[PDB]
């Protein structure tokens, strides 16, 4: 099934676009400042892209909307390495019907999702699902 595709700004400024990944796996994570999910595994996304970027498997963290400054407190306190893009109007959120906080998307290089994450996940999770969804 086709991942809705979407543009929006990483927290630099740069202009992500979903269709512009095709080639690589996305593991497209929607997350919010205040959740204990995202505070336990977002350590663990950023020390498994260490090793998967170089891979293909491209990471696109969507933040639910909140304040520049409360995302970047957030990347400095927990580490992360990966894209960050910030859904302004929460219209991504919505394209996506995501409802628990967090939820994960899995999408393949065709750009199909082949699983959604919306329970706890593990580092040994984490890698596994990296490798589903790998070019290799």
């Amino acid at each position: 099934s086709d991942a809705p595709n979407f543009v929006l700004e990483d927290t630099n400024g740069k202009r992500i676009e979903l269709s512009d990944l095709k080639g690589k796996g996305v593991f497209l994570n929607f997350w919010g400042t205040w959740c204990e999910h995202c505070k336990k595994e977002f350590p663990y996304m950023a020390n498994q892209y260490k090793h998967f970027k170089s891979q293909g498997v491209e990471i696109v963290a969507v933040n639910v909307g909140e304040s520049k400054i409360a995302v970047h407190n957030f990347m400095k306190s927990y580490g992360v390495n990966f894209p960050v893009v910030l859904d302004t109007d929460r219209q991504v959120l919505d394209a996506y019907d995501v409802s628990p906080l967090p939820t994960t998307f899995l999408i393949n290089p065709e750009g199909k999702v082949v699983k959604v994450v919306t329970g706890t996940m593990t580092e040994s999770m984490i890698h596994d699902y990296m490798n589903l969804i790998k070019p290799g």
